[PDB]
């Protein structure tokens, strides 16, 4: 046994340390479908930094990470897709494949009570519900014949593992916020955040072949690293309106798709850039998105705030521009994305060449498993990296 | 001569008065494609009540209604599809068909500045921009061969005018809100509101073959009206909770499709029934629909509310359970509806029967210009009648 | 053990004998995720009648049936949704779940080697490959969790048993075509069939809100079948143009939807009408579907004929009117449907009491297992009769 | 004065002469709607060369060309939206904008009786119907304010002329092949054809941001500009199946899309090459495309055929194989692609440097109205070029 292990203490408490090594099981149930992995890469998200910042509870002692790339080393009776030493992305959203849901290809809100008993919708590293997080050296994954993502061949993806790496969640998520937006070939897009997840959603509005894509945030470190390769970038420090701004470089005050890559620790803008405001980069949106226009969501918002900005932003209440939006008649879609849905195709994307940029626009830097908290700090402080733990040293050395 | 014309003079105060009879021009400027309509028959909205007790502005003068049935009396020079004497429905969306907009069929958001210098969308009735309604015995159409539907037979057509007079506007508005919450055979819909609009919303997902049609309203004569056409009706001033009541009548206390038919004029629930609240239709579809659900909103918001009940809602600014609506991946659609896209497929179902229903839900009352003001009282009271003007007395149906 | 079973001898030659009781295995392996069902209701399909004619190859001694409706009497390790006793429709659709096409829910072409190793779909009863069809007292269905459809309540079921027999495949195959085809509400659709898929076909178009169905067949009595309930029919031994026989009923030559529900047994029209021609029914759609309209496919077309008409057709090479469809830019959808996209819906229609027109148009006659070659017979000369085996004699006595 | 025009004359034989000067007037009729434009670019066509082959019948004296890019100098009393001096791009097809099918955004097949009083469809040069060609120094242009595309900055446009003039039909055409088809990111597609439109639909392929693209033909010089570009390509007269000629390319010997932009006139393949065969392209596609695809057929297929290769395909009867086509459960798109619905995004791509590798794959050659039927006998020898016909000297690029 041992599987040295990212585990939640407290607020700005992270803890490696070694927990025992996971078995087939969950709520001491026998799981036949479920792989256990030796997990290769796995990285850091601003989703767990909510987590760090006490803005999302899990239970003390809870294994943090969602973003897992790994090889099987264990499999139930009923895996028949997956091979040992078989190399695999796994999807954040923890779905059963069984349910109406799954079913209808909505993975994103597995109503399987197996999954989760108290909520329609799974994943890792969240406590939804009682997944362990894959920030280790093992991770359990149930029912792998329908979520495990194969890299058929092993050396053609290990190559490329700076990239595939974010297959497992914030690609396909930044990508889901394009095309639930209508992002197109020839599409004017603005994307509100330029942390991983914007950085990946510019990224995939390019792939879609959008004409103009900008990207605003109040960090200008985030902003260089898109701007250094092509994409327009707004900073929202700026007291002029967003809207005038945008102007300047399309020369219309108005995009057709808009993306929320921020969520509910979102800031304002000018000389809102240093208040936290909940309604910070919707508000933003549904100025800037025109009629007939569509906005996506990945960015997270919470039914509870533990430590809210407002009272009303407690109870995931938000003093949101809603007659604005609907004059317009703008489309909006939520939620978590699903991954399941778009990790093969992004995959194909990524392994015939079609995103050399994506690399130079995620500052991906790989550390250790006993640097992660020094990795979660340092993100915490606006860094401009994409951490990527190496739990067994399979990446190399840069 | 003059044409007698509904004309708002203030908040509760309509003036049945005659104005010049309609040219073919708009700002002075000659309207080629236009055409002059002697009204058949003209409805009373809830559209044209928020203007009635002075929460949308029109200037003085203004002339009120977008639900026309008429009849073509004069054609400009490049009206080709229409001929004198023609019975044609008019899209209550005033658009060109000639923007990109209205191209990439979205007639709702028309963009041509001659329709509309300001905002992207126009609306006969509602000063957007400068086009007078058709409460009235004519009415200036403009892009005729655009904008009308006319129907083929017009005998035929006359002898179902109470259930086609519905096709300029709230039966298309309706039908709209449930195509784009998803509404399909076997789906699970509630519906907030319960008057014209929301009983339209009602009929049209039946002729989608909805499983299970529910639809709330404080109003128990505007609900008897679904009851007795074998819709299934909550009574919202009830205590418990609207889930739970939902719960009773579908075995889940959840609905695929959720469709708001009430506006930024709505009430509260259960204690709060008789209380004002901007976010009481849209917080309670935030709660009832489901995880992967879809949420279609015809009811309308506006960027500005002159008599607010709250200093945010003067704003048009809504305190939203976004939290929650976000964590359950739901999809929203909002705004005026592009009648265009569906009055044709509409007229259709109704000439061939399908909708015997309607005119049973729809408690058509039948008046005269003269009767307009006292109509317009009686429904800002709550009545469960749906008021059709009938100018020339074509209808003499009952 | 002991399993009675409607056997495959040969062509015109089927036999009802008891075979070994099934067990949870295929292909010398243990599926754990498979379940063995008591059948309650087995229908016959015009696909069996393809292997009665010897058009369709399967080995002799296959067990033939694809429409299954059964309980759960046994279950393997991995089967966590479905209970013992539970009342379930099966799809026909052998589908994995867990390969690409199950997880974009596309289950009618299952990629699974373990499914069928030599091509990309799944089905009980046609060798695709080695699944024992559901014409017997028991059956096995892998993969139970993914594919089976509970029956919540059994004896809210058990009441519309004759409606939900359909649900294993003839009425999402029917609706399929239908909605790949674009039917909605107040469309105009012809159908080309009034056999029991087509009959289903014509039932779902009206559940769809369609304006105008019209069904063709040579055959009277299952045209009459749904004249009396309000349907449109053509007699395709006129000799009269279908356009012009559609002109008639409809007011124009051309319809919006074309839904072929004959496959490639088709007979022509007009005095062909006792000729067969594999392109009878596909060319009269390409005639009749309007500029702009679309076409559905549930009819089945082999790639292989044993027996065809002309030297082309063994081969599936058909002689089609591709011109004059291409030219109205027809769009076409083909194949299995994917039974498990609609079957929840459509159970949901039947249990609300949307659809009381299904039986009427549905003839319905209840058979034992041992009176199944009869019916088989009779259905083979064209008896308007939809046959469903009652194996235990659970559905009382008429 | 005359207006300098490309007149058929008949099989390979037209003439370059003067014609009496284009009048705001369509059968003696005023067209307030429409403009006359001095022609900047004006292309030769695939579909030209089936006219010039004697393939496509048009009557004696018949301008030729549909690929327009012009400049306004004279407008009716009912144009809004264009100004004299006003750079605009033509959709070859004639669309009213006014009928049933423009209003649901199919211009491709116009019902209006003013464009096209058989048949619904218009085309300039195809006398579809009686509307002339814009292989001329002038052009007539009916209902200006809905069929042009203003290019909002003149000089901008101008200097990416040699892309833009590509917007009037081909990659529109292309693209919509391509999107038809279901192509998107990640997507491995198959091209039938390398001549202008199906270097296009490659162009627009990598646009949408296809993972694998391969294009084949029997044309060695039409590939090679493929090659240059990074496009994979398969030489067609090599003996292997295609399947496994893609197999050696992409790891699978099938593909998600299949795009035909070849048509009626198509050979055949390997030892076939040399041999016109109708069928050769689709049955192709019918081959390489897989279980769950879908096919896009911008390529040409008509009705009627003077000249054909078989008595079946004189009257546009093709002999398919529709039964392996079938069991994949492939959809199908066919028809004149709706070029109103891609040409704005597709200028906004272009406009914004997304598809630098667009004149790399095209080779475009500039030439005057005398040169023009040299160009057409080039073309139909399979010259690699696409011409484009200069006719004031208004280009000057090269
Ligand atoms: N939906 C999903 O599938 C899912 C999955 C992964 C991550 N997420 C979410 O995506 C979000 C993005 O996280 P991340 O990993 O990119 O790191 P992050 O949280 O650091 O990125 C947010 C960035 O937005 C900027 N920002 C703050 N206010 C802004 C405003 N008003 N307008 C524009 N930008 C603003 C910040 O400076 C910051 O750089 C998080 O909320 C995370 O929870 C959702
Ligand atoms: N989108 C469009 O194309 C468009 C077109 C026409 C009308 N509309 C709008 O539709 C809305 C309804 O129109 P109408 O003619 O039925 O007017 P209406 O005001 O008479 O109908 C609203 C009904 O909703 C009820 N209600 C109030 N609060 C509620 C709540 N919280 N939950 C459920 N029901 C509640 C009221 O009792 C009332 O009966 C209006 O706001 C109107 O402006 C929009
Ligand atoms: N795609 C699927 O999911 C799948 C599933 C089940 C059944 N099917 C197929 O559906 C088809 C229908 O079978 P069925 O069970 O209704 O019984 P059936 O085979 O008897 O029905 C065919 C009917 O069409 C009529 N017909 C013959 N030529 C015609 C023509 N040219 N135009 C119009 N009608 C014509 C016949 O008289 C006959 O009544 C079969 O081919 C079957 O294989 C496909
Ligand atoms: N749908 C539309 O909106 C529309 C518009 C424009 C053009 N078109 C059509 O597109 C087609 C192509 O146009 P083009 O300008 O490229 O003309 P083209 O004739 O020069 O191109 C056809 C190419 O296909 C090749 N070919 C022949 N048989 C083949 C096969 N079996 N497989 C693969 N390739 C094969 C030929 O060598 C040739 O290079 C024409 O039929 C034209 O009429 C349609
Ligand atoms: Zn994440
Ligand atoms: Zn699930
Ligand atoms: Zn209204
Ligand atoms: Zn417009
Ligand atoms: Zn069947
Ligand atoms: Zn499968
Ligand atoms: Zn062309
Ligand atoms: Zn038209």
């Amino acid at each position: 046994a041992g599987n040295k292990s990212v585990v939640y203490h407290g607020t700005r408490d992270l803890r490696v340390e070694t927990v025992p090594y996971p078995k087939l099981e969950h709520n001491n149930r026998k799981l036949e479908h479920a792989v256990i992995l030796k997990v290769v890469s796995t990285n850091i998200c601003g989703s767990d930094q909510h987590i760090y910042r006490g803005r999302f509870i899990v239970p003390k002692g809870h294994v943090l990470g969602h973003e897992i790339t790994g090889e099987v080393v264990e499999k139930g009776s009923d895996v028949e897709l997956m091979d040992i030493g078989d190399l695999v992305s796994v999807p954040f959203n923890v779905a059963c494949g069984r349910c109406r849901n799954c079913k209808e290809a909505r993975s994103d809100v597995c109503e399987n009570n197996l999954v989760n008993p108290d909520a329609d919708l799974g994943a890792f590293g969240f406590d939804l519900k009682g997944w362990s997080g894959g920030q280790a050296e093992y991770v359990l994954v149930p029912y792998a014949d329908y979520m495990l993502l194969k890299f058929g061949d092993k050396e053609q993806a290990m190559e490329k593992i700076k990239d595939l790496t974010l297959i497992s969640d914030i690609l396909p998520t930044g990508f889901h916020g394009c095309v639930s937006a209508g992002v197109k070939p020839g599409s004017h897009v603005y994307i509100a955040g330029a942390g991983p997840v914007g950085r990946c959603a510019a990224a995939g509005a390019r792939l879609l072949g959008a004409a103009c894509v900008i990207v605003g945030d109040q960090n200008p470190e985030r902003l260089k690293l898109l701007s250094d390769a092509g994409f327009e970038t707004i900073d929202l420090r700026n007291s002029a309106p967003l809207r005038d701004q945008i102007d300047q470089i399309l020369g219309k005050p108005e995009v057709d798709c808009g993306v929320d890559a921020v969520g509910f620790e979102a800031h304002g803008l000018g000389d809102e850039a240093n208040t936290e405001t909940p309604n910070g980069a919707l508000n933003s949106l549904f100025d800037v998105v025109r009629a007939g226009g569509a906005i996506g969501i990945p960015g997270i918002y919470v039914g509870s705030d533990p430590d809210p900005v407002n009272k009303d932003a407690g109870s995931g209440r938000l003093h949101l521009d809603f007659g604005k939006m609907w004059t317009k008649s703008i489309r909006i879609m939520t939620g978590m994305a699903p991954v399941t849905n778009y990790n093969r195709h992004l995959t194909e994307a990524i392994l015939w060449d079609q995103m050399p940029y994506l690399s130079k626009v995620m500052n991906i830097e790989v550390i250790t498993l006993d640097q992660a908290p020094d990795g979660y700090a340092k993100f915490d402080k606006g860094s401009p990296a994409k951490f990527v733990i190496d739990p067994h040293g399979m990446l190399k050395n840069k």
